[PDB]
């Protein structure tokens, strides 16, 4: 019995404070409550289906598919709004006539698709297929997004730190590491860079630091990348972890940690669910 709403519930964050206008879930327009963000999200539901019922080319195209591909099409007009739904010209066509494996392949082509792209891709798998497989290891998905952001600084002149995204490093040298978490109430005790542990210390977004030594770390061979494993458990609600493409060099070449692209840090948005073995990590800016 999934349906639309549990769908736009994965799909579509809540908040309970006017945010960039938007507030509730993806209410577009000063703090309400969880209530009366659902009653807005009923409320919004209904709108979107009576805006694809009016709309001459959307009503043709709704009637035509079953109870679950219509939850997609319902989720994309309360995402972006009846008219701009209506502009999916050859891919509404396409679901009309039952083409589905083409209107996945053009909606995935869509400047939707770049901009939400996880949300896009599990819309277009329920086009689809009819069924919700996209959404099934999204079931116990925790509310709330978890922000953290990563920086280095290499000592002792809290010198930075470059890419080319390749990250640059040097071996036999000391980092400051600064991990940055949303909410505040979050915990962490340690994150591991490449199987180097890093104890994690709160400090004073709540900030916790550690130093990352590189004493020992084998440079990378020429021309060649590799990936190193970032991992950092939190206390209840999952563990994060992603890779870097790194690339070590000795002191001969460190002259190549110098020059590049700088990130200041590495900001990632995450989701955790309650038994996914890792928290889903939707989002990766090097800033």
């Amino acid at each position: 019995g999934m349906n639309i709403f549990e769908m736009l519930r994965i799909d579509q964050r809540l908040r309970l404070k006017i945010y960039k206008y938007t507030i509730g879930i993806g209410h577009l327009l000063g703090v309400i409550t969880k209530d009366e963000a659902e009653k807005l999200f009923n409320q919004d539901v209904d709108a979107a289906v009576r805006g694809i019922l009016r709309n001459a080319k959307l009503k043709p195209v709704y009637d035509s598919l079953d109870a679950v591909r219509r939850a997609a099409l319902i989720n994309m007009v309360f995402q972006m709004g009846e008219t701009g739904v209506a502009g999916f010209t050859n891919s509404l066509r396409m679901l009309q006539q039952k083409r589905w494996d083409e209107a996945a392949v053009n909606l995935a082509k869509s400047i939707w698709y770049n901009q939400t792209p996880n949300r896009a891709k599990r819309v277009i798998t329920t086009f689809r297929t009819g069924t919700w497989d996209a959404y099934a290891a999204h079931m116990g998905d925790l509310p709330g997004i978890v922000r953290l952001s990563i920086a280095l600084r290499i000592q002792p002149n809290d010198g930075p730190v470059f890419f080319k995204r390749t990250i640059k490093l040097l071996t036999g040298s000391s980092y400051k590491v600064e991990v940055k978490i949303k909410p505040t109430t979050l915990q962490v005790e340690n994150i591991s860079i490449g199987g180097v542990l890093v104890p994690l210390e709160l400090k004073c977004r709540v900030v916790y630091t550690g130093i990352y030594d590189t004493e020992g770390v084998a440079p990378t061979k020429s021309g060649e990348r590799q990936p190193i494993q970032i991992t950092m458990p939190f206390t209840d609600i999952g563990t994060f972890e992603t890779v870097w493409q790194v690339k070590f060099y000795n002191y001969h070449k460190r002259d190549h940690c110098q020059w590049g692209s700088p990130f200041s840090v590495i900001e990632y948005e995450c989701k955790p669910n309650e038994t996914r073995s890792l928290m889903w990590v939707n989002k990766e800016s090097f800033l």
